[PDB]
């Protein structure tokens, strides 16, 4: 037993991380089959980033302006293309370490693993959530850009995130692997608003179920409530409204614990109104919203 | 910028995880060169675990009673040996994926990555600390036993932990890769006391420095203090006493932030006496003690 923020094992993604250099700028790319994927702002200087015309900047670049390195192997670029905010560099070699993979666009509130990379070398792995406002709260230093977010289903890596920028507010924005930003963000060094973040209510509930399963039961109260009444209290506390879709997704946890979703909601209501009174749940003094119901079931039943 | 509990990339260890079966019992082993390492209690039934004589139980076992499987490849066992609480199975094949490695015994308060495994297949990776009382607060379901803890220095994997048991209290105990338990624990299903856990004071301080670096400065106070006076307050709050060795280890963070270790101690003192007043530091409502100063520098300077 026990409960931990667990990332996916990163081996399959490690073998895909390359170093991409165009003029002075170096960042991470992802080498799958005969294509390398990286942030298009690899073609920008510091000054370019103030107001980039990517089409005009890219037009000054030939295949040979792009230095792609996999460990000590330099790859040869035989084609380049801009797809939204990503560059696709066609290289002459299929990555021998290409895992089975999909590109997917994830939903606000879903989680994924990030392999934080510098100079195309992996430094570490952590789990996080796409916030409702489509930011992530990562750890990304200079040259982490092009570090990827992913999920694993058995043998298949589902890439969902590529890191492009830190906002002036210290949170992180990037794209799917087709180069569409999550959220209203652009790849430009300008002031950009994330907008109000909300708690992922369905995730918090998932974690309360995880807590019950690991014997942390003190917050279980004698009340119940209604979906409408709950959402009325959620609204006050900048919690995302809970839908019947959400109630359904929690069913298997309802079934394991013999606790009805609506009673767990009433428990949540009282924590929101009363705080924690200086107690902890699963080692935390605040309500945790970075586990999906799927993550909780995974860890509680031990999927590989 | 930003700050996250980051594990090491797990690829090098993934390629070493095998499935070990002896009679009915299956758990994880670690395949390095021509040796497989696993918990010796793989030779125990449920009933054996109540009061095992491992020497007598092991004597009923030949090389052929041990089914070692690496993916679909079954390995051949040509030798078996008990070293303390681990079994060393000599197999005919050197693991082609053997990384450069060391076995190391870590100190209370040091951190490492766990690759949580089921049936010799990796399920996930998280970072944790050896507690002063030599337990870990993991996530380990049935058959996770033999899952390993490690650190990585560039190309070299330093294995420091093998999971053997959950205590009746829900925390986790295991051994180094020579099979010596961390702490007073034995591989027997009996009541065993962990003893009082204490906070890793040097780690908390490291994290306060991390907090300052990421602009979380509100807890910085107008006081200072003495090492003796600080430790007097530490003792009351079950914080580990701070030594000059610890002061020294924090030097580079002192140097980056222009904040003297003793002034950061005075900050800590007031948090310990006053709590957090319902504020957060780096997203947490409690004082975090699972980052070493080394971990903080790693993440703040981006080592690969
Ligand atoms: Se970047
Ligand atoms: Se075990």
């Amino acid at each position: 037993s026990g409960f931990r923020k667990m990332a996916f094992p990163s081996g399959k993604v490690e073998g895909c991380m390359v170093q991409v250099t165009c003029g002075t700028t170096t960042l991470n790319g992802l080498w799958l089959d005969d294509v390398v994927y990286c942030p298009r702002h690899v073609i920008c200087t510091s000054e370019d980033m103030l107001n980039p015309n990517y089409e005009d900047l890219l037009i000054r670049k030939s295949n040979h302006n792009f230095l792609v390195q996999a460990g000590n192997v330099q790859l040869r670029v035989i084609g380049h293309s801009m797809q939204n905010c990503v560059l696709k560099l066609k290289v002459d070699t299929a990555n021998p370490k290409t895992p089975k993979y999909k590109f997917v666009r994830i939903q606000p509130g879903q989680t994924f693993s990030v392999l934080a990379c510098y100079n195309g070398s992996p430094s570490g792995v952590y789990q996080c959530a796409m916030r409702p406002n489509f930011t992530i709260k990562g750890s990304f230093l200079n040259g982490s850009c092009g570090s990827v977010g992913f999920n694993i289903d058995y043998d298949c890596v589902s890439f969902c995130y590529m890191h492009h920028m830190e906002l002036p507010t210290g949170v992180h924005a990037g794209t799917d692997l087709e180069g569409n930003f999550y959220g209203p963000f652009v790849d430009r060094q300008t002031a950009q608003a994330a907008g109000t973040d909300t708690t992922i209510t369905v995730n918090v509930l998932a974690w309360l179920y995880a807590a019950v399963i690991n014997g942390d039961r003190w917050f279980l109260n004698r009340f119940t409530t209604t979906l409408n009444d709950f959402n009325l209290v959620a609204m006050k506390y900048n919690y995302e409204p809970l839908t019947q879709d959400h109630v359904d997704i929690l069913g298997p946890l309802s079934a394991q614990t013999g606790i009805a979703v609506l009673d767990m909601c009433a428990s949540l209501k009282e924590l929101l109104q009363n705080g924690m009174n200086g107690r902890t749940i699963l080692g935390s003094a605040l309500l945790e919203d970075e586990f999906t119901p799927f993550d909780v079931v995974r860890q509680c039943s031990g999927v590989t």
